[PDB]
């Protein structure tokens, strides 16, 4: 059904429907699809799903020229720990990642690889029954009682990395970075927020570290640093994004309640302007806005009032993609994209609304969203979402 | 005269006119003076002027209720180098400064004592004179040749500080504030903005240092955070406020054009807001605005677009003052002001009108400044600027 107490608004009069270049492609409108974990690959091998993954990114490459960040993929087996989200080391997994690739080109739309590394959201008993480390920035703070408990019961206690073992990660996301574009990509998109791995090393409370990754502002920005680096070396700055979410709590991150949140995340986008002025801007920054702290609760519930993202514009002045409770606000888009450079991801009714995009432009009712297949091994709530036009054959305007 | 292409706005409807506590102070209003540097004080012994000062602040003390700002004051003679700009270290100092505070109390007005500190703005000349030092953060970067070559001519070439003088200027902050509080003042603001010397410290073009003073954000911001948590034992947190300049490139600042900048300053004001929450909240922020990176360039000139100061608003959760050409924007004040905490900082009108407050509340014509007496040793421009009463019997309507 379409959501009940919503009104909506047309945005076909705003930036959001004027064209903009992203690295090498060339957008014809700003509302992206950020990077949603849907845990449809299969195992063993982290397989994207054979069955159902080109129809439903097929669906949300509709609107041609728009721009789409896959769901998180492990860059190997130790980065994951999800058996059920897709990695990009393996020749089995490019093979069904280049048939996603090329569905999506032929819509005249775009896709960037999101690389993720868990650490300490990890399942440390899977981790253990693959013979694999349980990773993070400490060994002496945890995400949870739950989760560390799970980790001793698998014998398989929390581990600080060595800075060999921080190296071998960097030659994995370097190797990712290349496979995905080898096999199609347009770009990539280091995934430093929402409580991951890098996101583990720039907070404070996760990373007690006294070696030079932790124990300062530059130290805990250093390995999600030397990852940008290696993979513009590697790739290009023009096929390379950075994501981050300043005022994230998700998976235990310290959000404005650390006083020195703020300063953290304007060291890494001063930083990125540095590599900018000096000839190597990334693609762009993609940020969480503090309007979802956690992506796992309802629009409009934990909300962070006492900040706000606009320093990064003060800092980086590349394109920024935001995110974060905006198909619910069109009268808060309609602001934003006054920005010229501003970008708007659309995560949770772009899962509900394939052809979201012609429902921004032309000010349509959205679907409801089924929070219960968000993760689900199904086809159900993942590729039979209706368009607009299946909708009110549906009869949904009378539901 | 009155300034010609002005057109005034009524204030008296918006915050501006709103009660506000400030440390100890219930201020009537929000307008602050922000501190002046007049070059009126006396040599020897840089005396504030004992024929004029007391009348000049009584004058812009009249509307009850005003937070006045002292100009900048040095704490110790080498912390000096101007012969005409008042000092607080010694008795014959503190006679003058005791009738300047009663004085703005009698008008049922408050005081603060900016404490100021050269480092490299200072005339090594001057300082040579009396035998002393001409210091800043490092010894091998200035603030501009003119300087370097008059320390080098004067046998007094720019010294890096050792951490014992460090300390000794701690000890000098800490004696200055004793003084000011002592002799009646209300509290006193840490200069640490305008390219003076603690932010020489904070500043990574003026700091090359390699020990704990240098090399880093915390290293950088280390010597202003001592002298606020050596001001705040000695006096209490209620009777201490800091002004910063992030955008600053007055005294040969790096200003927007260092990419790290941002994060600097986000730095100190997380490192206060922690002190807040842990129980010593300073009595204020006080910022120069990106509106004004040199006071001594005509409004509108040398404005940075490229920056804003909202970031502050993120980290630190007190009262905030922001000045720079304000006066002539009636329309920003009052948007700026429709957040609660924000107070506004008005300089080179206040030097022209004494009435500046009533201008504001009716929305009256503003007496044009005079620059070139800002820094004359004279009555004229500093005591004859007229009310709007007096304009008008002098026929400034008609001019
Ligand atoms: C089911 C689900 C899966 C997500 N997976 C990822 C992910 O793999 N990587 C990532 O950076 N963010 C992920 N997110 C966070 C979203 O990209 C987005 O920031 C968030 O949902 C807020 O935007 P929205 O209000 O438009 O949904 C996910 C969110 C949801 C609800
Ligand atoms: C003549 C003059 C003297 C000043 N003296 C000081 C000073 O002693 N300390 C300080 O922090 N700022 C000083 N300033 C900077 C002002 O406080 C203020 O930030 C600046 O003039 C911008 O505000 P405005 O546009 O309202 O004048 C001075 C500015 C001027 C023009
Ligand atoms: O980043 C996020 C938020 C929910 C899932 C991920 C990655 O697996
Ligand atoms: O801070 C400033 C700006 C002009 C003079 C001072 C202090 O002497
Ligand atoms: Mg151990
Ligand atoms: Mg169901
Ligand atoms: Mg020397
Ligand atoms: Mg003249």
């Amino acid at each position: 059904s379409f959501v009940k107490d919503f009104k909506p608004q047309a945005l076909g009069d705003t930036n959001l429907f004027k064209p903009i270049k992203i690295g090498n492609n060339e957008l014809l409108h700003r509302a992206v699809i950020p990077p949603l974990t849907r845990m449809r690959a299969l195992h063993p091998g982290n397989i994207p799903n054979r069955d159902w993954a080109v129809e439903y990114y097929t669906q949300r490459a509709q609107r041609p020229g728009t721009m789409i960040i896959t769901e998180g993929a492990f860059i190997s087996p130790q980065a994951g720990g999800y058996d059920n989200a897709p990695g990009v080391w393996s020749e089995e997994q490019m093979v069904e990642w280049t048939k996603i690739f090329n569905a999506i080109h032929e819509k005249k739309s775009f896709v960037w690889v999101q690389l993720i590394v868990l650490g300490w959201a990890a399942f440390p008993d899977n981790l253990a029954r693959d013979g694999l480390r349980y990773d993070s920035a400490s060994d002496n703070v945890f995400m949870d009682a739950e989760q560390e408990a799970k980790a001793k019961k698998a014998n398989n206690p929390q581990h600080s990395l060595t800075k060999d073992e921080i190296k071998q990660y960097i030659k994995e996301y370097v190797q990712a970075a290349k496979n995905s574009i080898a096999a199609g990509a347009d770009g990539v998109e280091i995934h430093s927020a929402n409580g991951y791995l890098l996101n583990q090393f720039l907070d404070p409370h996760s990373n007690t570290r006294t070696d030079e990754y932790g124990g300062s502002i530059e130290n805990r920005a250093r390995f999600t640093l030397e990852v940008v680096d290696a993979l513009v070396e590697a790739i290009g700055h023009e096929k390379v994004g950075l994501r981050l979410s300043p005022y994230g709590v998700f998976n235990s991150m310290s959000g404005g309640a650390e006083t020195g949140i703020v300063a953290q995340y304007a060291y890494v986008a001063g930083e990125l302007e540095k590599r900018a002025k000096a000839g190597k801007r990334l693609a762009f920054v993609h940020l969480v806005e503090p309007r979802v702290t956690n992506p796992f609760l309802t629009e409009g519930e934990g909300e962070y009032e006492g900040g706000s993202n606009d320093f990064v514009y003060s800092i980086w002045k590349g394109p920024v993609i935001r995110a974060g409770n905006f198909a619910l606000h069109p009268e808060v888009v309609r602001e934003e994209v006054k920005d010229k450079r501003t970008l708007i991801g659309y995560g949770r009714f772009f899962i509900s609304n394939p052809d979201l995009v012609d429902r921004l432009e032309k000010g349509l009712p959205l679907n409801k969203y089924d929070r219960d297949t968000f993760y689900q091994m199904s086809a159900h709530g993942y590729i039979d979402y209706p368009t607009y036009e299946e909708a009110l054959k549906l009869g949904w305007d009378k539901k």
